[PDB]
């Protein structure tokens, strides 16, 4: 029956077509998340970071006026 | 005194203080540049590579509305 | 107390300096795991997404020779 | 049909195959590429990063040491 072998055809190419357009689609969504999952790792890097920087430099600042403030009493008795 | 000695303390602490609060943000500048570019950099591959699939899909779909075109017809005829 | 706070003062700079490394070296490790995190991650997303291509690429190669063998029956018929 | 139009239809299923073929291992290309440049980026940081770190440190204990030379001789007058 060609009615049948075309038939046959026609859901081939269907079927052949659907399962190359959920290949792209992941390839797609397999992009997607791996961005999503890269930038978010990342800029949580960056908020982590930068507040770890931001102590170096609080510390720095309290040693740094502890020792201003021994140099002020010692010059108002120098 | 050596009020000369003491002043030139201070003067000395707050050089280091500064150059430390330089290179800290200097830091601060480089991690943000780095997270800059890597996330504009994954925002074109992922443009570019889902654009890509657009056609890869789009080219696969034509092939196959000409396809199904030649089975259409050959119904008809049948 | 002649020389007490010349050594108290010391052991408040001895716990600073090394505040200070444990400080900067833990922020170069921040940096050194994040990208080792990425890195490891860009390598997964290539692998499957490499690997989701070469699939789609085969049924493709595969569908396509399903065509000629086709096409080269009905040549024999012709 | 004939020879020709079964030809043809040979020659249109190569230019299909051939045309999924380049945008595939094109997409690989767009890739792979975009994760080289998040390497670079990272290698580039985790320089510059690991450098101005480094120097930080260096001035800091360059500085624990002049902090400490001093003391040092003010404990021979003490």
């Amino acid at each position: 029956s060609n009615l049948v072998e075309l038939e046959a055809t026609r859901v081939a190419e269907k079927e052949a077509l659907a399962l190359l357009r959920e290949q792209a689609a992941s390839v797609g969504t397999q992009v997607e998340e791996a961005a999503e999952r890269i930038l978010k790792s990342l800029l949580a890097q960056k908020q982590e970071v930068l507040g770890q920087l931001r102590a170096l430099v609080e510390a720095a600042e309290e040693a740094t006026r502890e020792r201003l403030t021994k140099i002020e009493r010692q010059e108002q008795v120098a």
